[PDB]
Parts: structure tokens; C-alpha cells; sequence
């Protein structure tokens, strides 16, 4: 498929998955599940589950954490470095902006998306490893 | 280009026309306008503007109004007709369902979009015409 219908959809994954509003997670989780293999969804459930302090959801507890993308670019055929900065806001007013580099191992699948889960993953998008660190 | 990712769009489109949350309201503006043809664009914001008691900065304040899509049909070439209900809760415990179909006439256009703007509008998706009924 075309670059930028990829770049678009990596950069939809990142800002699902490093990003965090109450209101969005149920979608927000979905997504990212959704264009994850069976192997990530596992690894990202297990990171994101309530009981880990290092999930979003705890993490950024009534607060918005949203990603900026700064760049997208391939490494290769099937692996993506994502560059972007996350600005979270609390309760009060205090904004933090961190930067961090992501790396995504992909393909896209020929394989059954039911009508409706194809409006979320229309081109069945997979990352099946995925990363991100500080810079 | 392929029918799920013109589905694809089209719903995104109408979840972000008619849905509302205020969290959101910015990133969902944008992503209107940028699927929009400018003289949509220009309809589109004297409804959405503050002072139209029907933009649904109003008539969903301090609400979630979510958009579920049923279904999306060609009626014709660049003619999607897409059936859908509106969920709206308020700050109480309180649902109310309605029932909508909206009308796009679209199309896709060769175009400079920035690169960050692709990361939105990644293939020229422009709705020249729209309305929403209730069922």
C-alpha cells in the first residue's frame, strides 16, 4: 500500500496507545488491540491492565496525555520509528512535555475483519513488536 | 480506491460531525474541515459556530453524544448514504437513542496537503455536500 496511508495508520496506533483520556481508553484500547497481532495485543493487555502501575490509565489518572507526532519514518520494509512528544495536563493547570521514539515491526494481513471492526482496521494493519523510549 | 477505506472515512467522518464531547471538539473540528471541500468547510462552521443554538457545542454542552454507525451504502459513484444513532448521556444517569441517516456526496482530489495534515486527510477525502435527517 501507498506511504501515507501507513504513516497514517502508525501514527493513529502511537496516539491510541501513548496517549490517555478517560473518555477515550474503551475506544482508544480497541483501536490499538485491533491493529495489533495476536502476540502484541497479548503483551499491550498485560501493560495497560489496571493492576499495572505503569499503565496509561494510572499513570495519567484524571489527566490528558496527548501524543504529537513529529515525524514518521521506515526503517526498513516492515519497521517504522515514530518520533513524537506527549503534553500532559492535570486537574490543575501544569503542563509537562516529554520526548520519545517509537518502534513498530509491521504488515498488513489478508485475513477476516468483520464489517464493523473494518471501520477501525480497514487494510488489516499489524504491529507485531512495538517499543517506545525516552530520547 | 477501495470501498473499506472510502467506508472507512465516511465514518469517521459523520462520528466526528454529529458526536460531540468537549475534549475532543477541537481534534473533531479539524478533522471535518479537513475532509470537507472549502465551501462545505464554510457551511459546516456557521453550524458549528458558538452562537447557533443547533451547533453541537450547545445542544450537547456538558453532554457525550457517540455516534454508532448501522450501515453505509453507494447510492452512486461519489453518493454514500450512511445510517446511524446518536447515544447521549448527561452529566446524570440518562440515555436518550435517535435514529439518523446522513447523505455525502464525495470525492478524493490530487491536492497539497503538509505532511502533518496527511497524517488526517491522507488521500484528498472531500465531502462536497452533506445532510443529516432523523429516521
Amino acid at each position: 500500500y501507498d506511504e501515507a496511508i501507513t504513516r497514517y495508520f502508525a501514527s493513529q496506533y502511537v496516539r491510541a496507545r501513548e496517549g490517555f483520556q478517560a473518555s477515550e481508553a474503551e475506544n482508544n484500547f480497541r483501536l490499538v488491540s485491533l491493529l495489533s497481532s495476536p502476540k502484541e495485543q497479548n503483551r499491550f493487555g498485560k501493560w495497560y491492565a489496571g493492576n499495572n502501575p505503569e499503565s496509561p490509565q494510572n499513570i495519567y489518572h484524571n489527566m490528558i496525555a496527548t501524543v504529537t507526532i513529529k515525524s514518521i519514518s521506515f526503517i526498513s520494509k516492515d519497521l517504522i520509528q515514530v518520533r513524537y512528544y506527549k503534553t500532559v495536563r492535570d486537574f490543575n493547570e501544569k503542563e509537562n512535555i516529554s520526548h520519545w521514539i517509537s518502534i513498530l515491526n509491521f504488515s498488513y494481513v489478508n485475513a477476516h475483519i468483520s464489517t464493523s471492526d473494518r471501520l477501525i482496521n480497514p487494510l488489516g494493519f499489524q504491529v507485531s513488536e512495538y517499543r517506545s523510549d525516552p530520547e
